[PDB]
């Protein structure tokens, strides 16, 4: 018979696809969702047995700060995003650049009482930092133009191929902790059994973590220095905490964002690994680049289980990393702890942020919990307050001032309008999406 | 036990490899078929049970345009192809541009009346627009040296490793429609079993489309102007249609060629699938990048699952992309209509084409049929006419000419004997082949 | 059911994990071993059933060649490897170039007679001639720096994911043949499981081969000239031979290191498999570059199953390259044959070595052996004899020279002892791997 | 009153233009010189006064090494060079890799008993180590195809700016100390005088030198080792000698070719200028990349007054800088000096060679001299001896390579006798090119 990683193509399963998509049910050109302010919105609920098979999005997240010239009635029909350079003087919808932080991906399986994926919109599709970086591995990619890269917030197309089966149910939510609106373009692609999975069936779970700071013992010291070497840790009390979860599953892997601060190396630190309560760790590794399986540093390669998204040499100061243990999953049957000691033996306070990815039979034991909106934020430096003054202005120069205010208090509220209306589709198409998924589980079951 | 995706190298499997090749059958270094003009070949038939596991090939085709100073006759047996520069002034054997449109791959499963396979090499190959473009998927790989992009009918490596399966027959022609000949190199890997493959086992098929013109209702109004966006399209009657087909199996995905005409944007239209008859499509898309997973156009990016083979930014107005479905395959019970929207609404008459692949138990219900060889070239510009008249010639110019004409006169037709040479030992390797690979298939049966 | 590749994420196994690596028993910042000059360490022994899942390492081999006045007591307890350049002054510790050939990795399997893999460090990671590339592939990845690339012995990221099974034992050594000692890190990760593996599982090996020069019949004939194209070669009895071995199993690929001579083309040769004793190949290729699915050369390419590790266009006349039948393996019942012509009908006398890999069910019936470290070497130009005649020298330049022969008679024997001190952690930690990993397999069996 | 540097374009001269170049005198297409093997051959004579403006020149040589299956009689009017890569089988004109050194251009003013420019072909214009670089500086500029590039003795156009007055007599001769003929593309630009210069006219002088080894007293301490830094050099007398010159003019510059032994730094060295016969240099540097303009190394950048022509590293260990004193010149009364420590106070032993440019009042004091040609070649590392044998041969190969050496016995003679044709025409020309500038400055002066 067949055999090797295509073998299921030459085989026919009896299950139903389906989709959970922003198209535009207006049968327009408008085939995504505004996200409301400060709201959560569901995406779709889909009854099982069924499985997410792949997962697609893209999103854009600008702010008006400058009256157009642009009619703003007709604008809202044109394209979606004025990709229109601001010293034109015609628009200025300006990038929001932490939108990826504000924004949360929840996934709730079978009515549980807590989510099993609760995780920053970006860092889930491996945009830490809310930075992207274009690269592409087995489960995960991102595509993003060079026209758009080396900014907080810029777009790009995400990407996921890791399974979600689930016997009785999926709710997938955007929580948006954002002042502002988003644009959020989505295709959802999972299929539907006539039979129940398997009650040994691992689900799909995610969780984000930051330390910032990390409780460094000697943040002041040079990395690699003979004192900082020659402190001991074998027991990692102390460590970054990837993941710490009481079940019966698998680790599936991580990403990784670290804001270094002392511009020296942030990754000296051992991954240890504490399967089943085991006080000292069975796992041990060697240093933080040696984990993501790169070696005297990270490099800018990104290979199909592990590598660099972001890389240290071309920011100010902070890394992207992931590692996928897709073929050497990292297995427990009551609990795990996956650890990184933060620099050697915890030596240093930098900022840490972390995605878990694991699979565990039901039940989600703990509340999957995230830190609020305030703490999701990058670190980013600051230009001193700038308080300026004007000079003594002419007659027509004040004209100019007064003309500009008054075209920008006529505009802002027109663009408001068009906001509401498109966040008015997106909960309108967000009770169209169920409805629809219940209407083909139903149509599915009869056959 | 071993899970994973290695995890079938780590048992044993009494299956016995064969290989169809071009290899050279007079043992010396003439790896290559010169596939005959207007003729199609055999490179071989495979008696099942068995399974296709890689195909490899590459391929030229030179017209000889210009008297050479090499020997034909030593010519012939030197390298195949003479890589030489025209501004030398030794020899002239010019691309031929449209040779992979010109020329078809078609495969028989079974002994059936109709092709499974039935596509332009090229094509098949991901080589759109007979216009090669280097990248690498999980199924499909197209190696192109630096020196050759860029040009239409440009040498290339071209790697297929989706499984095609076959309890009785294998047969897989070239159908060379071009009025040159060229040259193949092939290696068709696969192995037999000692038993049936079960009878719901699901058969690799592929089938070409191209809509030139598309049927647009507003090719001459602005893409993503607000009079286009408002139009509606709900059913996608008049949607570009990928795939259409009778049966039960899965659909793997597309490769797709488009030639953007009105120079703004040609992919604003929704991937819309009709599964099982259903009237209105069940899986609603976005738009076509957003299919293909990118977003905000297409990037210069090749990913396992999805992206670009060819950039428009790279050509005068072509795209080439691919998405594979292989772990999200889209599954029919009865029949599967595969549809984009031609610009949103179908709204542009741009120049499509497009590669569907897909898995299916036999019979083969819905009869493949190709366009014929003047429908499936490039659309590209040309020059205007340009009626030269001669300068009044001086006797040494005259004399020029005529030498040249004459070395011309004398010169082709010996290059046409070496060609119906090789033409021959290609037609000769063909029944040699399928004779060795009956021999092979009987010994192996033996035990 | 839940198909495709990531399937085996969807359900839990009841198998632990453990991990063999250099992390410092210390528990500071020195997770490496110092693998002493002219011995064999062994990594770790586990007992079985289990099955090595992955593989990374990193290394670094330098030789003091100058004194520093950097405190070497000190020196030792900072970062491992002194990048620092020789142009300061302060510090001279060069690179060592063919640490990657001198040192082999040796892996015996259920406590046989023999090992399974003998194969040099480098090339088993997939660098060939000690001269890292960076590349990925599905099975094997290098991520090397581009501020050590393109030299003899770079240091750089490996990484092997191809499984290995065992039922009852696997003993992972390095051979280090060297005259100096090198460091080593390493992580190879494992699972126990609780009942056997079948009898019939499939059990990784891999060997290596040289044949320098190749016994060319024509090496000093232009590649493809019309002579050596018109030679016949059925039977390849004198073909390079990349596997001979007995058993039943599977050939999963190679890589191969091709040092070319006479500055034209190395790869007319076709890959001739010859299965289960027959006397001429069943499976007859086209080219070492089509082998290696390539086309008209080899190209800048590194695809998930073949492509170009090392490109002769970035050397100074060699070449590694690779493939993969991972989906497409070579099976054997009885014996197997990999062979490739060196250059059309072996034509060619270049330096031809390769790493095999295949899988088969014990016994191992070949014994493996390796040729001895002098047969390694990679084949390097040499500077001429400079016999320098010191000048009549100042006072001033005798003081010079004297004060820093003086400086190098102290220094040399302080790093020494740090070199003797971090290898005796090495023994040390060697047999404590063992010791833990034997603890674990029977918290696990007790369990 | 225009001020400037354009000012003289807005004046006329009452001066005649002549050329001297390689152009066909029979009206054809070989606008070019095959320079006989071991010979000199004059560019040409011109009665002064007048004044050299420009020089533009190519070369090509290449060594016949293979039978062709070109016509060898057609092939000698066809393109000059057979740009055909030796893996087609087909020809195989091996690049010559020293005949930028093993030639010199050498010109001689008003009949002087010396030369007053005897250089290597390849140094005069900027090619050092006979490994030409891309670059542009005012006086020369190499136009290098990077197709050609990164390999000695590559193709590339040459150009000089320097002016060259005479008031008498131009004598521009090329010598050609290699074993084969070489192709010489050339244009040389000049115009006459209707009255003599002023007698304290400065003519153009260049000049050649080589120290290989240098003479150091330290090559095997590391450079910038505190023991090195501490000696002392006030005098220079060790120094490598750029110019060392009896009269009254002013230095315009050099070029350098470094080959590094230590492989830390080549150029700590400082330039020390003697000027009137200084006992002690009254110019102090500071380094060598100093003397250059570059700092902390030399930089991949060539500017209008000096660079890098070729970078350390991109080669196995040679530089190649240059440094033009335009409006800054080195001016002498009676004699000056030109020197350069090679590393720190003569430390090092490496290969350095020099081209001196400058101006100068006649006479030409002291003849000058050039290093014979077995001392001009490039220092480059040696395969070890490949002492291959043959194996036991089948008639089949032993035919093969019977017929192939018939081929070259019948085809080397044939190229032989088209060169000697071409080295005909070359000494024709030169004697046309003396008797047409002559009758052009007899029309001239009648006028
Ligand atoms: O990759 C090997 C080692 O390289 C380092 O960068 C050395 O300073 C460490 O973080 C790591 O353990
Ligand atoms: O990728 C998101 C969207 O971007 C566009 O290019 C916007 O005009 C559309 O084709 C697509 O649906
Ligand atoms: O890739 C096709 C063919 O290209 C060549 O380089 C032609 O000389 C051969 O090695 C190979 O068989
Ligand atoms: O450019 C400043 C200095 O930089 C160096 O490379 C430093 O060692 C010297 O050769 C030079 O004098
Ligand atoms: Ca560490
Ligand atoms: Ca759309
Ligand atoms: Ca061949
Ligand atoms: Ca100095």
């Amino acid at each position: 018979e067949i055999t090797g990683l295509f073998k299921d193509l030459t085989k026919v399963k009896h299950a139903r696809n389906g989709r959970l998509a922003s198209w535009d049910q207006r049968g327009k050109n408008q085939d995504y969702w505004e996200i409301p302010a400060g709201e959560s919105i569901t995406l779709g609920e889909i009854e099982g047995p069924g499985c997410i098979t792949h997962m697609w999005m893209t999103s854009s997240c600008r702010k008006v700060v400058a009256p157009s010239i642009l009619d703003p009635e007709l604008n809202a029909s044109a394209a979606p995003v004025m990709e229109i350079h601001p010293a034109l003087g015609v628009i200025w919808d300006a990038y929001d650049p932490f939108y990826y932080r504000k924004a949360l991906i929840k996934i709730t399986w079978d009515d549980q009482d807590t989510p099993s994926v609760l995780v920053p919109f970006g860092d889930f599709f491996c945009i830490g930092n809310s930075y992207p970086g274009n690269f592409s591995s087995l489960p995960f990619n991102v595509s993003l133009k060079p026209e758009e890269a080396g900014k907080f917030g810029a777009p790009c197309s995400v990407s996921c191929y890791f399974p979600m089966p689930f016997n009785k149910k999926a709710k997938i939510e955007i929580v948006n902790d954002n002042e502002l609106p988003f644009i959020l373009y989505f295709n959802i692609d999972y299929e539907m059994y006539g039979e129940p999975l398997p009650e040994d069936t691992a689900y799909f779970h995610a969780a984000w973590h930051r330390e910032n700071p990390c409780n460094g013992w000697g943040p002041e010291l040079q990395v690699n220095s003979p004192e900082v070497n020659n402190v001991t840790n074998f027991k990692g009390e102390n460590n970054y905490t990837v993941l710490d979860v009481e079940g019966t599953g698998h680790y599936v892997g991580c990403n990784l964002t670290v804001k270094h601060f002392q511009g020296s190396w942030w990754g000296e630190g051992n991954d240890m690994f504490f399967i089943d309560g085991e006080e000292y760790p069975s796992l041990n590794g060697t240093g933080t680049e040696d984990y993501f399986n790169h070696a005297w540093g990270m490099q800018r390669n990104a290979y199909p289980f592990f590598g660099t998204i972001v890389h240290e040499g071309d920011t100010d100061g902070f890394q992207v990393s992931y590692r996928w243990h897709i073929t050497d999953p990292v297995r427990f049957e009551k609990h795990l702890k996956v650890t990184i000691e933060h620099g050697h033996a915890n030596q240093l306070s930098d900022d840490w942020s972390s995605t878990a990815y694991w699979y565990q039979i039901l039940p989600t034991a703990s509340r999957i919990t995230i830190a609020p909106v305030e703490d999701r934020l990058p670190v980013v430096p600051q230009l001193p307050e700038r308080k300026l003054v004007l000079p003594q202005l002419t007659e027509e120069q004040q004209a100019a001032r007064d003309t500009y205010q008054k075209r920008w208090k006529d505009y802002e509220p027109r663009r408001d309008t068009q906001f509401r209306i498109k966040e008015d589709k997106a909960r309108r198409e967000s009770k169209l999406n169920t409805e629809f998924a219940k209407k083909l589980r139903d149509a599915f079951d009869a056959e």
